[PDB]
């Protein structure tokens, strides 16, 4: 059968081609993971549907209800196979559905407009002037609240509680934010996310200090599904073949405009 | 008791000063050695720490298809698990599982300070300074199996160099690359090459990228039913910030350069 594949509307990994409105099915999405998706399902030998997640989120379980959102959700609740996304592994997830090894590796990173006096987690912690934020239903912001390190429990203290919300809907909007706020808004966002918009027209922005943690992005299956380890195959080959290595070059790199 | 395979490379693991009057676990220390001690606690086991009979990671004997190394004592049940610098790669996941991996890494050059290489294909381009790999591991692999030009080239000049290029083990490589006077570079992984680099007598460089990109994983016998909590207490490890802090510890704490 065709397999579902769920991703999300997140540049470079998904983008609509900009004739999409002329093509059909998969033929209207490129980026780093529809180039991915089409080598697993030619490694793997299976025909497969690109579908973007319908609430445009990544996945969190709601507190209250305890429902799972966003392609975790899809995964979880049997309306999509596979997730080929920028999806973090993380603990709570790996609890409900299965992760291959790695296929690109990431840390949490600040994101400034250009000239804002700030090098570090410790600057944005030990001031005010300067407000800073999150994408308001991932990892990152999981990543803060679960914090017991003494700066990013600081940080979490402020972003919680501070008016209005610091917290951001999608990449965009805190990229946005940073760009129009003249340096008084600093984006907490993967160092992935923060490299490729460096990499952009208008160049105002910049990724400063190191990474504030290491982890990695993997394709998820929902948990025992006999896709799983094939697909777990196939990183690894790919990533011995030197292809994951060429697709992060083609898509941040190679189409650099600063 | 969980029979923990692990082998002698700092700093991951190795005996302490003072190992002679000390039993069991307690000779040894190091970044696998903590590694271990936090996994057992979280997961709840007791276990015994033993290095490997070969002193090898493991590799598959082309003739005899039998695994040598930390590998072998998986897969021939000699051992439960294996919490070693062991780098996951495709031929060993067909037979051992692997967690996520722990600590990043790529191959990558050391040279003796002022040797004048920057690159693989600074040293692909010439012939005066010779170069090599450790024997039975993951980096010569890389080499005998690139279709990437550089890297081919490369394999053709070590497979048939004389004398040997390749070597035992790490310190091996490391004190050939020390004693050649800057005609010997050394293959190795970044992790292996950084350590080196922060440590007396301060006469080597890590220099360039890295080659590649993987990860270090811990590994257990295929269907193990410790692989899946093994690979929890991995994940938990490093949200929690301790593999960064045990990283540090040995690694730059430890620095003497
Ligand atoms: C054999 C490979 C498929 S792999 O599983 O090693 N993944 C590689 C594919 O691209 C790059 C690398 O991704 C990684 C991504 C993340 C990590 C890390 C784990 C724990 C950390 C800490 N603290 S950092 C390692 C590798
Ligand atoms: N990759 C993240 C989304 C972005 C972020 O949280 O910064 C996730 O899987 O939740
Ligand atoms: N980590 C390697 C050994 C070192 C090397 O090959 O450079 C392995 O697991 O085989
Ligand atoms: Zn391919
Ligand atoms: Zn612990
Ligand atoms: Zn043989």
């Amino acid at each position: 059968k065709t397999v579902v594949v769920t991703t999300i509307l997140e540049s470079p990994y998904v983008m609509m081609k900009k004739n999409h409105e002329m093509l059909e099915g998969n033929e209207r999405y490129e980026g780093y993971c529809v180039d991915l998706a089409a080598e697993i399902a030619k490694h793997c030998g299976f025909k497969y549907k690109l579908t973007i997640v319908g609430d445009g989120k990544y996945g969190a379980r709601d507190a209250d209800t305890k429902i799972w959102n966003g392609m975790v959700g899809e995964l979880v609740y049997g309306k999509a196979d596979i997730a080929i996304a920028p999806l973090t592994i993380t603990l709570v997830r790996e609890e409900v559905i299965d992760f291959s090894k790695p296929f690109m590796s990431l840390g949490i990173s600040i994101m400034i407009k250009k000239g804002t006096p700030i090098e570090s987690a410790e600057d944005l912690s030990k001031q005010t002037e300067i407000a800073y934020g999150t994408l308001d239903s991932g990892s990152t912001k999981e990543f803060f609240r679960r914090s017991k390190i003494a700066v990013f429990d600081k940080m979490w203290t402020y972003m919680r509680s501070a008016e209005p919300s610091v917290f951001v809907r999608t990449t965009a909007e805190g990229v946005a934010r940073v760009r129009k706020s003249k340096g008084k808004y600093a984006y907490l966002l993967e160092s992935t996310m923060n490299e490729y918009i460096e990499q952009r027209k208008p160049c105002d922005t910049m990724k400063v200090g190191g990474n504030l943690d290491s982890k990695g992005y993997g394709i998820a299956t929902p948990k025992g599904s006999s896709l799983g380890n094939a697909v777990n195959l196939a990183v690894l080959k790919l990533n011995e073949q030197g292809l994951l290595d060429k697709l992060k070059n083609k898509w941040w790199y190679d189409k650099g405009e600063c």
